[PDB]
Parts: C-alpha cells; structure tokens; sequence
C-alpha cells in the first residue's frame, strides 16, 4: 500500500557495520563477497549534476583497496554480487539527487548532461535524506584483469557513476560494493607499481595503471589505465618544471620540492578511466624513476 | 586476583567538516591514561591481566541538524599507523559508525592470556592489545559527542611500586631522578614541552621562579587544573585525565632552559 | 534488535500526569510512593557541566515538598522504591547531555569535573530531546530523619545530582522522584522552623536545617544542614550591614529592607547539603528572630 | 562489588628502656594513610567495606640479647584515649604481646556490617571499626620491629572522587581549595606550623618568596627532604613518611601570614 | 632429524603449536613474531645439483587487517622514511662504511635508492646471492636479489659521512 | 621433555647496619648464570621451560646477637628498578622477610606457558618471569647467611647448541667470534674495562703482550685469581665468583685499544 502516511522525518540515518570476509575447493577456482566504499560525494549546490564516475575491475584500486591483494596471484573473473548502497548519513534538511548507475561500458565520457544520465539504466537516483540500493546484472564470461593496458572494455565490465545536484547544504552520504567474485586459473605476481627510465628507454615492467606519453614541447604526460584513489609516490633528478601538476584528475597530493634531484607524492581520485597528471622537465626523456600503488 | 569494571571517557572528538576522517586512536593497557585516568591507580600493585568486558558508546549529546559519521572500531593490534584513508578504516572490523545524532555502542573480542602492563616500555604488541580508534568525518556543525570503556579487568600476581614523581632543573641541567611518567622536551623558539610515557588522571603539582609566559598550558590533553599565578617566582598544580599515553602540556618561559622544580605524583 | 533505522525526531515529548498517593496497618509502620519534580535544570551553552545536586532524606524540601508533611509524626526510614525521570520537553533541534545519577553517600563536593562524574556510578546521561529514567539499590537499614541536624551520612542515603553540559538552545526537561518510604516509630512534631536569638544567647528550638555560625570580624553567617528549594521568611531590628547576601546558594529572594527594625524574605535553591548565606550587623551577635520552613 | 588484601608497614616502634608502656594507637579505615599507603588509591571510586581478613605480625628482627615486650591488640571502638596503664591494655582484648626476639602474630574478629569511609570527617565510631594499638616497655637494647596489616576487604557501591595538592596564601587570606592532606596553622609568635590530615611517604615540593626562618624544619615526623635554600624569594622540596596521621613540619617567616605558595602531592 | 642422502626422497616434519602468533609489518624481535628458521645442509663431494624442496602447510590467519607494501623506504636529508613494511633496518657504522640489512629471511628483489653515487653500493657481507645491475650512479638506479640465510643477514653501500641520499623500496619475493 | 629439581646458591648478601635496605636483585630463567650455575649446562640442547618447583630459604647461618631484617620476595616481572624504598618492596609479594637468626623459606605461584630462554637478547619479560630481590636492613654485626632456589623444570623442544670462548684483538678491530660471556668495553681516560654476560665461579685463562698498567684489576667482582706477571709480553689467568650478572675486571694498558689475545671458559 503507497497512500495516507509519510514521514519524512528531520532525520533518517542508518547503522552499518565491518564486513568480516567468506571463500571455495578447486575445481578451478577460490571466490569472494564484497565490502569497500568507493569515495563521496560532495554537495553540489548548482544545476547540472557532476559525476565521480569510478571504474570497476578485479584490480583497479579507486573501487577496491581490500581485494586488489588476492589478484595478485589470478587472473579472470566473475562477479555474482554486487550492488551500491547510498548509506544514508544526512539529514532531511538538505536536499537534491545522487544518480547513482553502472553502464557495463565502464568507459566513455560521463555525458555532460543528466538527461544523458536519467536514460541510461541504473536508473537510481534518490534525495540524500533517504537510504537507497543499487543494482547490475552480471554476467557470465571468464574475464582478465589488468596486469596493464590493454583496452577498456576486453579487460572489465564498465565504470560506475555517481552524481549529485543540490544546493541545500551537506556532506551527504558515503557508498560500497556488494559483491562476489570469481578469480580461476592459479597465477601470482604484480607490485608498482615501479617505474623507471633509463636515459635510453624507460621500464612499466612490473603491473600497471598508468600510460607515461609526452606531447612534444616538453610539456609532458603522466597517465592512468586502472580506475581508483590512488598513492603516488616518486620519481627525480632534475627538477626542473614542474611536477606533479594534474589535469582530468581527483584530488592532488604532492609533498615534494620541484627536486632538482628530489622526491615526491600524491593521491588521486579519479574519475573515469584514464584521468591524467604532468611533469615538466626537459626536452627529451632521461630523468629517473617512480612507482605508482594502487590503494 | 581481583577485577574491576569500566566507566571512562576516553577524549573526543571535534567536528570535520572535511571529506577525508581523521583518527584520534587512543591506546588500550591497564596503564596508559590516555585511556583510564581511573584504574591506572591499581595497577601499581599488579602485573597482568584480562579483560572481560569493555565496549565503547558513542554517547549521544548533539542534534540531528548535525551529521556525517563518527567511525569507531578496535584493532587487536593496538599500535601501526591509522590509515590514511576509510576504506582502509571501513575494512578493519570494530565496525561502527554511525551518524552523530544517534547513540551507538561498540564491543570487542577479548582474549584470555596472561598479558603484562608497562612498567615501560617493551614492545607495542605483547604488552598490550591493541589502540582504539576513533574518526568522523562531517560538515554540518557541532561538538558531536563523548564515549568511554566498558569493561571488567584481571589482574593477577601481586606486585606493587611505581609513578612518572619530583624532578629538578638544576640552570646547567635538570634533575628526573626519582621514578617517570613524563619527558620534558622543548621546541626550540622557546615554547616548551611539557609531557607523558604513563597513562591515567594525575595531579600535578609544581615548579616555579621567573613566571613567564605562560604556563600549563596543555595540548593532547585530559581535563586541566591550574590553579596557579603565572608566577614570576609562584605555585602551579593541574590534574590531567589523558588519552593516550604520551599527552602534552607546555610553559612558557625563556630561551634557554633553567627554570626551578616540579613533582608529578599519578594518582 | 539495535540496527538499521533510527527516528530521530524533530521532536520527541512526553505526558505525564498526576500521581494521586497510595499507604499500611501498624506493624510498625506506616508507607509511601512517589511524585515530585525536584528544580530543572537550565541551558549550559558551555564545555564543563554543571551541577545542582539536590539531597535525599524524608524531610529536606529541596526534595520533597509534598511528603516533608507526614514525617512530624514518625523518625525512621525506608526507601523501597525511588528513581528519578528526565522527563523529556524538548525538541531535538537542542541536544548535550543531562547527567543524573546519585551516591549513596549523599554529600560532599560534586566534584568540578565530567570525568569524575562519569565515573560515579548513577549512570546515565542521555541527550536532552529523549525520555530516560534513573533508579538506585536501595538499602534496608533503619535510618532517622533529621530533627535536625547531625552528621550528612548517618542520617541519609546521599544527595542526587544532575549535570548538562550542551550549548544548542533550549529549556531542557524537568524530573521527580519515584518512590516509597517506610516511616518507623511513632512520634509527632516539628515546624521551622523558628529560631530566635535572646541578646545574651539564640533559640532553635524547633526542628532544623541550617546551623547559624558568624565568621568574627562581622561578617556572619547564614547556613544549612538539609538540601531542596526554601521559602525563608524572617528576622529583624537593627536593620545594618546587610543582609541577605548569599554565597554557596542556589536563586535567592529578598523582598525586604534593610530594615533597621525590618521584615524580609528569600527562595533558596540548593546545591549539596550545607550552602550558605549571610547577613550583616555588628559586632556581638544579639539582634531580633527568624523562621525557616523547608517547602 | 571488588575486594583486595594486605601487605603494609604501619610504624616502628622504637626502644622504651622505660617501666611504663607508651604506645602509637594507629587508625583504621579504608582511608587513614597512617594505616594504609597502599589502598588509599582505590577508595576514591567507591564508599563502603568489609574486611575479611586482617592480622599484623611483628615481624621479629631483633637478637634476643635484648627484651621485654611488644603489646599489640586491636579495639574495634578505634577512638578513644590509650590508657596510660598497661593493666589498661592488658585488659583490653587484642592479647597479645610477647618480647621483641621472637616472632608474633596478631587477629581480630572482623564484622560484617557495610561500614563507609570518611570522605571526612564525621564521628570516629559509624565509620571506622577501631584503632590499632602497639606499646613495648623494655631497656636492654634495640630497634625492636615491624608489623603491618594482613586483610582483605570489601569496597561496594560505585563511587569516583576524592583528594587533599596546591594550596596558596593570597596576603588577605590563603587558597587549599584543590584535595588534602594537611592543614596549615600558625602558632603565635611567629614560629608556625605545617601539617597533615593523611598518612603514607609524601614529596612536597613548594611555596616561598621572604626566605626568612627557616624552612622546613620538622618535629612529629618522617623522613625529610629539602632542597631548597632558605629562599627569601626561593623554592623547595622534601620527603615526609609519616607516623600517624597528623605529623607536623613548619617554617619561619613573620608575624603575620603573607607569604607566597605550594603544592602538596601525596606520592 | 632428517637426513638422508641426495639419491632418495625423504620429507620433514614440525610439531606446531597453537598461539595467536603475529607477522611482522616489521621488525620486532626474531621470536615473538615467529616461530624459528629452517635449516639445510649437504656434505658431500660426488658430483651433482642435489635436489629441492618446499612447504607442506595450513595457516590460520585471525583478525582482519589490511594494508602494507615495501617495501619503499626514503631519506629526507634530516630523517629517513620506512614507514611502509619491513624486512630490513638500514643502520650505519661511523667511518661512513654503512649498514643495508634484514629482519625477515627468504629470496628478494631489490630494487632501488640514489643520487651522489660514490663507494659503492651494493656490496655485501652476511649474505646471499647478489645482483647488481646498476652503475654506482653518482644520481643513478640499482637491484640485487638477496638469498639469504638466518634471519637479520647484511648489505652495504658506501657514500659519505652523515645520511642524506635518495631512497629505495625492497619487495620481498 | 626431560625435567630437573633445584640446588643453588644465589650469592649473599653482607650487612647493612645502615636504615634504608639495599638490594642485590637477581634475575631468573634458565640461563642466567647469576642464578644458576648448574643447570645453564642443559639448555644448550633445548629451549622453553616450565618450573613447577622453586623457592629460596634464607639457610640461617649467624647468630640472634645480630638482627634486622632479610627481605626476600619475588616479582613475576623479573625486570625493573628495585625501588628506592621498603614500603615499596613491602608491598611487592614475595612477603617474607624476616631476621637473620632464624631459618625462612621462601616460594612462588608458578605458571603454566611453554616459554623460552635467552640465546640472546630480547625483552626482559617475554623470555623469563621476571628477578629475585633480597634485601636486609640492620646494623648489630655480621655475615648474615645464604639461599639457593628449590625448583624442578621442563625443557621442552630438543635444540642443542650455545657458549659465550677465546676472543683476540686485531690492533684494527678485535675478534668474540666463539661464544660469550663478558664484553670488553673500555672507558677513555686509558683504564680500561673487563666484562661479564652470564654468571657463576670461572676460569680465566689470558691474553698479553706489553705488560703495562696493570692488569687484572676488579671491582663488582667475586674472588679474583691472577698468577701472572704485569708482562709486558706475558700470561695471566684467574678465577671469578660473580655476583649477578654483568660484574667487570679490567686491566690497564695504553690509549687506545690494540693489544694481545684471551680466552674464557665458564667452568
């Protein structure tokens, strides 16, 4: 029965807990269930929405800090649970959206316009004020993970999105990922994520995230290949330019000099798939190192 | 043995209104005020213990026109960095936050071995369980809440001695001579350092001469009494009630280190 | 079950009525039950709370004014049943804490500070815009009323307390006394209580609960031996220094002159047994004459 | 409830070469230093007890080449004039001395009534069972013994407070108005007076300005430690370990009260 | 016990026990952490690659944490920086002549540190297997796979006199 | 396992005719020679252990015309500061001090964890209960008496191995290579130092060169047997009968370090 009654009361919150994990035999294979919360959210007193839109992938911290550890040792996957709650921690005097839907394409621009986001499923957008759920048939195909690069679309599902339009004013809620995972066939291997160019050639030679390309006039590149929160940490020599300025980017954390000779820091926040971050050192390659974890 | 049972308000917070936590982790051991000022007094006679009981409440005293979240989950493994970030916290059991406007508790899995309190110093890990934590991450304005620790102690073998306590700064050096709980550095641009290596509520008293600047004043800090001048010359005295161990409290007299005198009794 | 969903009203409130009493044969003794509203308490838009500990003895107004009426006649008590209700009228929109637990050892200084509080047993505080209730293990030892004045110890449990520590605005709540008394012994009398002064000595002769000390170097002094709120009527003639000041004291009415042969008049409130307050005249203590009912 | 038992060194006594005993009447109380230096730090978070268990030994280190007696009977009424005449003792329960060169020991039928301590002051009767005794009349010679206090006690009802310490003079007037142990009087003809309330090993530490008489001198005392100066505007410090309750420690400085300041941590 | 000769195929056991033993995000102490190393040994002088060896185990892993990596471990001119999981604590001896070390026992990949590339860098002492492919570097890069030997073996570089440098990261393997 | 039973003698104490004690505090696990110098001989084949027997009788060897007190209780956390102060030992269980003319016992609540000994070095507390105490206070004349430690251990897992042992100097650097039980520091201000780790009665036996200074010298030291020159170019030797742990002897040769050769076999 919807009719007669409502309270929308001043204040609505809810109550969750600490995920404490369960796993399966051989047969060819382990398992999982979820358990993260990916990032929040963050007013938006305007009219357009702004999207967060985080990419989904056995591997690909910015969705999955507790997980991105037993990955490390597989390769191909699953998925049999998973869904996004908008915790509800806000009160009712604050107000607007916060669409909230997967598109399996887990890349490609977030439209600029709602509509855009309002047709593609999802579809669930609510108030702040409330507690809702989210929800994405999953399929059904032994898919592999990045130990890199290659292609968005071959490698995981689609990124997730979330936006928010309001002006009432808050720090609405906070989110995760219910899930269930499938992790066959026995590898083991990864890290830097590390690194290095060797005045002749470089060095990703040890798992990825991130494509380093420069565009001539030494102005540079410094990319990404996964989707997360991130903690850079690195690289040095001449430091010259800049560094560790940023562009398509989440949230910035450098805590280092220039360098001429330096070392350095960040935390990203990304946004979808392949947001990037730049250096500005001359001319033509040669420097030093880095290493980029996931988190 | 004996026993005991809780009642302790172990610091709190203070609003947010950032997008990122922060941790207040306070330390668990019989002795380590920064997490009982009331108890750290009957452990002076003692070496080991239990545990049996022991929850923390996010006792409930700000509106709902506030809110966020006030996270709030025990790690065995009381000592190594909070993160840095949530998921890392939303990861480690304890489990529990809530909104400020509501009132929740949380409970922990206790143990049964015979473990040793800390007439020092050890090891972070075998003395102790493990720290508590503590963050909330909000906008929306106010002085959330407070909380304490529910519990019922063991503490076997029969011992008894202990303090930090009278120690003397004699102008060329000092003079801690007689039995800790504090170290007293100071941070050159004289501001100074007035601390702890013991955790409970004390009772300060002391020291004096050239009544400066300032003067108990207090930092990471329980609860604060003085009831002294300044002094240029006087008497001071203050009763902490600390979190944990290694909270700070600080004078304000000049550039270069002699003073007069000072004894800290724990209480 | 604690989880998921909370209600948190705007507004919370309670209707509580009007408690009409209920009493037994001779045995050897008599009965009683419940039904006050012990002072409330008043804003604390401040961070250290602050207390207004009310004491506990069959006869101290400042705790029962409607019962301090049938204990003229016995000498000798009970406690069967007595807890202590914030009762909740406030909205939510206001929020701190309202401590409120008692110690048998009904006085000595509350101290100065919460920890100390809240670790007194008692036990519970809650929030302002709730209804919560207080109860205390009540003995079975025959103890006596005070026809005066003795000891605070022997002849009652200990006084209670309440603190609130919160700055959001408002009028908290109000509370009582749940409770039923056993009254021993038969015997019959009492008033204030008058007590006058014959210029060579005084005269209390007529039941108590302030003891009258002057401090040399007139300046005097005006006391009490019982805790609740008083209506103080009284004393006169040379109407000098002063009179009715107040110090350790809970609200204060003076309705008088000075006097220099006047009449006067005072609403105490207390704090924890024995607060005190003070006139003014000279040198060698004869004057005129006083009476101070409990209410 | 909690509970606890003994293991303290209540005062010596000290030779008597003389024909008539002389005692030391020492008080018993949860909370009565003079009596308990250990356990006097667990009472301040409760009011109430028991006993169940309590004797004192005299402990015997003390050749026989010396002798006489060692009196030592407890009175349950712990209030009231020692005699003066042994007879009077040896009237009086308790029973039971023997010489200083052997090894006694001594019990009391303890009750069970829930007795409180004295966050004062009261009536030295409803709140206490009754004061120890210990009288030795001999004069062959020696430094006799020590006894102390076997027992286990009761502390119900959950309580949490309590202290004496900086308690300053204001030139008008004084200031002890943060937690006892002694009260300061005066005796006329300045010549003065610095006392106590509780009993147990203390480390003052404190007050000055007009170093003028004296300082820290002591009588009815224990042990004594300054390290001060005299000061006429100074600093100072000592050690105390008292007898029974109330010993006395005074200065010297005129006539009539200003001064400056101290603070008295119990330790 | 167990030896036998290099021609056969024998097995070892261990009787386990059963305390809530933690891993080391570091450092300790080589025994409240761990139980104890295991050893081998051959004496021979017949000719030949004698043969290999693993673990035949079931682990208990209680409490939920999470977290941990190199293992990166920077200087910063005033201070150092090891403040992401251990194996090894970096001492030196006065008469700058250094201290590259172990807490934890196993092969590893070393990778790492740099600037003022002097003395040396990257030898070795109390050691096992060693590589290094780097320069010195005087600003360069450098590895070494470490095979080591009872708990808390050495490495060492050489550059002067008072700390500051670069910084590095050792993975365990 | 295996398992023992006691007979030791742990070192005595010597007069005291002073009136605060002094304490000679040993320390207790199966390898610690300042405490065992019969049994340290079969915990080089194992490693962890139990006891389930042990206590220390004050043997009463001296007569009554002597007296004071002996006191002698042990404390789980067999490492700490002794205090400074009686109460403060007579209040640490063990209890039982009593005269020097008289025969006591002594004897401890022995638990029930599979722990392990010290092929090194850890932390005073994981590895080993925790030390002895004993102290006397008195003044009338003697040699008071002794005590050894009535026990019966476990030592589980079958190990084997250990030592301290010949140890030489390379005029660039030394040479402890094989197996310990002294450490040879030297303090500037060429006087020099020669050192212990473990405890018992020993055999030493040499090193040399230029006979300088002096040379077998000792200090905190047991009885000292040198048959040997100065040298400059000699031999030496001697017999130690320590006292708990680390007690030094030293030898006197110039500036700065380089030298000749030794070996130290415990005996």
């Amino acid at each position: 029965q919807k009719v007669t009654r409502l309270s929308a009361p001043v204040a609505l919150a809810y109550r969750e807990v600490s995920t404490q994990p369960r796993v399966s035999t051989a047969r060819d294979g382990i398992t999982r269930s979820g358990s993260e919360l990916i990032t929040t959210l963050k007013k938006n007193t305007d009219t357009e929405p702004k999207y967060t839109t985080a990419v989904l992938n056995p591997s690909e911290p910015g969705t999955f800090n507790q997980l991105i550890k037993e990955a490390a040792q597989y390769e191909k996957y699953r998925f049999t649970s998973l869904r996004f709650r908008y915790s509800p921690m806000s009160p009712s005097t604050t107000g607007g959206k916060v669409a909230l839907a997967f598109d399996r394409d887990a890349a490609k621009p977030p439209p600029n316009d709602l509509a855009s986001l309002y047709n593609i499923e999802g579809c669930v957008s609510s108030v702040p004020w409330t507690g809702f759920i989210l929800t994405v048939p999953t399929d059904s195909t032994d898919r592999f993970v990045a130990d890199g690069i290659s292609d968005p679309k071959l490698v995981d599902f689609g990124k997730l999105i979330m936006a928010t339009y309001g002006q009432g004013a808050a720090q609405l809620g906070e989110v995760r990922v219910e899930y269930t995972v499938q992790l066959k066939n026995r590898t083991g291997s990864t890290s830097a994520q590390i690194g290095d160019f060797a005045g002749v050639k470089d060095g990703p030679r040890l798992v990825s995230w991130s494509k380093t390309k420069g565009t001539a006039g030494w102005e540079h590149d410094c990319h990404f290949l996964g989707t997360g929160n991130f903690s850079l940490t690195l690289f040095y020599e001449k430091a010259p330019v800049s560094g560790l300025e940023n562009a398509d980017a989440s949230d910035f954390s450098v805590l280092g000099e220039a360098a001429a000779g330096s070392v350095q820091w960040a935390g990203v926040k990304v946004a979808e798939r392949g947001q990037g971050v730049k250096m500005v050192t001359t001319e033509e390659q040669p420097k030093g190192k880095w290493q980029a974890l996931r988190i």
